[PDB]
């Protein structure tokens, strides 16, 4: 219904896809990655893409990310707004690594969708909200 | 007002329930779970759900469960498919200890809400972008 | 627009406020913190608000987060419930240092959005759901 299109570094790319039980779509490693233990590294994932206009796209792990190739998103979730839409606008995964690890060209790392933006909002500064505070931190205990 | 049907995994889960200044629900561990530092386990939270139709889960930690438990969620936000809604489909959290930890039967370790999934979209391939 | 109410800690925080059309915010840490390896902090943001009736907030880390500082958010996605609108109720970023790191104050660490809650749910216990098995965990693949 809306369109997604979507651009992909090369020829050699994998073609993503929906899948009738994903909810959110996969994406794929652009080449193949190795990375050591408590080190760093921001896989290409070979996709540049124009949103929906007023949309935003989201990208978080699968949840065998880890047990599959041993790393967290250290940026938790990302967020690529309608605007990273050029021609050389590719997405990238930055992963943590636990342990050392081998990702494939190819392999599902993470997942996305899109959603509308935020409404737009005014921020108005106040001296004093007059609010009881509800606290927070685990406020509320654990049993 | 939406229904949200949930089967536990037995009678001595404890029942989830809405608070009014949580926006989420809290879920809970389903049995008692011991995670040594730098190891990773997926502890079990002890309900199935149907959601509406058309809609997903998202779970995230409490903003306290690394201090009261020392763990962090592999995957930052878990996405609860619409169609993982069968009778073994139990929801779970995908921890990563950073140190020692014990959690306990019942513990409040992570929040729930549940959003429209994006709807259908084409996909569609282009050489150039604009 | 929709209206914010933004609070600050004292006069030597660092104001926001700007034309705001739908991109996420950013936020700011309210004093210098140093956290070494292994370790970790509440980062305190320096701001209180009141969201717009019906809207919680989302928190997580800038894209340049883990490179500028080497932490990762803890709680991976912040909720800000829309109770969190008392005079002491200051959002924080839960850090964890996987590097020896300093962070001064006024600098930008995570972004937020608004969003709207879920909407009042039953929560209805069955005993049999009926559906079949979709599995999860993995149950996909990688390639
Ligand atoms: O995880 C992320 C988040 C953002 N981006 C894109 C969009 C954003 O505008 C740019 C700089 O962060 O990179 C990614 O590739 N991956
Ligand atoms: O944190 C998570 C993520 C996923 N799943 C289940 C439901 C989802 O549809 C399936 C595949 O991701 O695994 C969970 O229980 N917890
Ligand atoms: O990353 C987070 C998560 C929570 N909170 C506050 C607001 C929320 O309502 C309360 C309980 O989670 O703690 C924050 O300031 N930052
Ligand atoms: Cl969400
Ligand atoms: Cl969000
Ligand atoms: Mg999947
Ligand atoms: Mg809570």
């Amino acid at each position: 219904t809306m369109q997604i299109k979507i651009k992909y570094l090369d020829e050699t790319q994998t073609r993503i896809s929906k899948i009738e039980q994903g909810d959110w779509i996969d994406l794929r490693a652009a080449e193949d990655v190795t990375i050591k233990k408590d080190e760093f590294k921001l896989v290409p994932l070979g996709v540049a893409m124009e949103l929906p206009e007023g949309y935003e796209a989201h990208v978080v792990p699968r949840s065998s990310t880890y047990k599959n190739f041993g790393v967290i998103q250290t940026n938790s979730m990302g967020v690529i707004d309608e605007s990273y839409k050029g021609d050389n606008d590719f997405w990238f995964f930055p992963a943590y690594a636990l342990r050392d690890t081998e990702i494939k060209k190819g392999d599902r790392i993470c997942q996305f969708r899109i959603m509308k933006k935020m409404p737009a909002v005014e921020l108005v500064e106040v001296e004093h909200l007059g609010n009881e505070d509800r606290g927070g931190l685990g406020s509320t205990g654990t049993k």
